């Protein structure tokens, strides 16, 4: 193998049809929506935002190139499932060859209530390992990206798509 699978878990009362729509089919759309900050900018090298879409974002902006590059291992609304893998962010990680993050999105059986799943993959030398807090960081910052979408479900949780 030679790659760290970790899971995390998300127990929340949301509708997963219109929450992967508004949160993974929206998720680009809601993002600048907010307009959290106007000094960063993102751009689709490739893809239509698909599977295989390369997404780039940079902080500062004017630059040919960017130093962050996104890419998207594969998105199925059918299964209500999303993968997202990273090529490079800043520091990356030490003997971290790559880092890719999955969100996954299923219905309880009450009928009232959504659990939402995060499935990362980092692809090490061999002789190097990653420690849980070290990928545990890296999930808290996931969580705050809910936080942001869930206070906008919040302002309008009758929403229709």
């Amino acid at each position: 193998m030679g790659v760290f699978c970790y899971e995390d878990e998300a127990t929340s009362v949301i509708p997963p049809a219109r929450l992967f729509k508004s949160f993974v089919l929206d998720a680009d759309n809601l993002i600048p929506k907010v307009a959290p900050q106007h000094f960063t900018s993102a751009e689709n090298l490739e893809g239509n935002g698909g599977p295989g879409t390369i997404k780039k974002i940079t902080f500062a902006e004017g630059n040919e190139f960017k130093y962050m590059k996104h890419k998207v291992e594969e998105i199925d609304h059918a299964n209500f499932k999303y993968c997202y893998s990273i090529i490079e962010g800043g520091p990356l990680g030490h003997t971290l060859e790559k880092i890719s993050y999955e969100i996954k999105m299923a219905a309880a059986p009450h009928g009232g209530g959504s659990i939402l799943k995060i499935t990362s993959k980092y692809h090490t030398k061999g002789n190097a390992s990653i420690n849980e807090e070290e990928i545990k960081a890296g999930k808290e910052k996931a969580a705050g990206l809910f936080k942001a979408v869930e206070a906008y479900l919040l302002a309008h949780p009758d929403a229709y798509c």
